[PDB]
């Protein structure tokens, strides 16, 4: 297979992200993990406190420069590669001190002074839709706003990009590129070496004076009407009208989009339309569609409970806890190992070579199932009874693991969970139970 599919270690430390990478990211075929901003930020406990920068010194709640670096090797060493989360639009709000001992105030860092930001303003509500120029020279929620065309900021920028890639990180997240000229952008990344995964955060869900498009030329971009119609349709309208999902939903260009179902703002409230771990089945199933469906570079989201407090930064206790895996229940979510959201992974690796949706098959309402010609096949009964019409694959006849509930045996001659049979003229029976789901592949077939 092949790398398709990076997951947000959202508040995990650089530990816990090593040994996750060797436990379960490289083993399962994650292609890379985006972290939380590894910068120095704001001191104080809230999740908040990382989009906060102090400096761009290696020092953050996930651990110091060297843990850092230990990250990037170890994940690294098993296949896995490292996105970070690089605040290019703002220096923290305020005064206080950061995570690395250093002070800062009045628009004062280590380095930075009053000159390298723009002059002081405030971001309105109604700014999105009528100024343009208001949305990306004012402050966000007090941050202050750097002047990112001057060349001293977009050098200093630049040259914290260009040592976390001398130190192995592969790509990168524009925190907050809407409140960016998409032309500093370009700036920005004439200094930056060579050519890294960039990806850049704009909500977009049309309206508003800055639009998705304007970012194309400089990097991805977040779709973020993915995850928003995603979840209209899997909540109150039929998965049958996925058919045509992509740019025939208005969405941008397959090649350019980074999706997710949810993400660590939405996930919060700040759609109420927005599929979470919260969901339970119903977030699998979109998961497993989003996955199988050929559209976008995904982002698994990998959650903490917060118990209600959308400002609560992550568990007391560490993912890997002295031999106890920390998952599942009212800590760490650990979506990334739900067993549809893995396959899914396993699913989208192994049809990589054939990006086309094949044989389409619906009930009219919220069954489901098509192909990735060949390579793959899938179906989604999101419904109370139990699905067992007869599908049409480009399957070759034989029999498969069903990879959301298993996987082959390194000796090829059995499955750990369902095995789904291929019809000598390619057709599958299904049986599949209700809010239940099958997904095989060419590489999960049984010798
Ligand atoms: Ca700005
Ligand atoms: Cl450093
Ligand atoms: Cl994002």
């Amino acid at each position: 297979g092949t790398p398709t599919t990076f997951v947000h270690l959202f508040e995990w430390n650089w530990q816990d992200v090593a040994q996750e990478c060797e436990q379960y990211l490289g083993p399962k075929g994650y292609a890379a993990v985006q972290v939380s901003p590894p910068n120095e930020h704001i001191t104080g406990s809230q999740w908040w406190t990382r989009y906060q920068p102090v400096s761009y010194e290696l020092q953050s709640r996930g651990g110091n420069r060297a843990q850092f670096i230990d990250m990037v090797n170890r994940c690294s060493a098993v296949g896995v590669d490292i996105y970070v989360d690089t605040l290019i639009n703002h220096m923290a709000a305020g005064s206080g001190t950061g995570t690395a001992g250093n002070s800062f105030g009045n628009k004062s860092f280590p380095i930075y002074s009053p000159q390298d930001f723009h002059e002081s303003c405030t971001i309105n509500n109604s700014d999105y839709g009528n100024d343009r120029y208001r949305v990306q020279n004012c402050e966000l929620v007090g941050l202050a706003d750097l002047d990112t065309a001057s060349n001293y900021v977009q050098n200093t920028i630049a040259a914290y990009i260009n040592d976390l890639q001398a130190i192995g990180v592969k790509g990168f997240r524009f925190d907050a590129s809407k409140h960016v000229a998409a032309s500093d952008i370009q700036s920005l990344m004439a200094k930056v070496n060579g050519s890294p995964v960039v990806f850049q955060e704009v909500i977009d869900l049309g309206g508003e004076a800055i639009k998705s498009s304007e970012y194309l030329s400089t990097g991805l971009v977040t779709e973020f009407k993915y995850g928003a119609k995603l979840g209209t349709v899997f909540r109150n309208g039929s998965l049958a009208w996925l058919s045509n999902f992509g740019e025939g939903w208005g969405f941008m260009p397959s090649s350019s989009a980074v999706v997710f179902v949810d993400n660590h703002d939405n996930q919060r409230g700040h759609g109420s339309s927005i599929l979470t771990f919260e969901d339970g089945r119903l977030y699998d199933l979109a998961n497993v569609f989003m996955l199988a469906y050929p559209y976008g570079y995904p982002r698994v989201m990998s959650s903490y409970d917060f118990h209600g407090n959308d400002w609560a930064g992550g568990p007391n206790v560490p993912v890997h806890n002295n031999g106890n895996l920390e998952c599942f229940a009212s800590n760490w979510k650990c979506e990334h190992r739900w067993s549809y959201i893995a396959g899914g992974v396993d699913f989208r690796n192994n049809t990589a070579d054939n990006w086309a949706v094949t044989n389409w098959w619906d009930n009219t309402n919220n069954q489901i199932s098509f192909g990735r010609g060949s390579s793959g096949h899938m179906a989604i009964n999101k419904e109370d009874s139990t699905l067992t019409a007869t599908v049409q694959t480009d399957m070759a006849s034989g029999q498969y693991c069903n990879v959301l509930k298993g996987e082959l045996s390194a000796d090829a001659k059995s499955c750990s969970g369902e095995v789904i049979t291929v019809n000598s003229d390619g057709t599958i029976n299904l049986n599949i139970g209700a809010w239940d789901a099958m997904a095989i592949h060419k590489n999960a077939k049984l010798l």
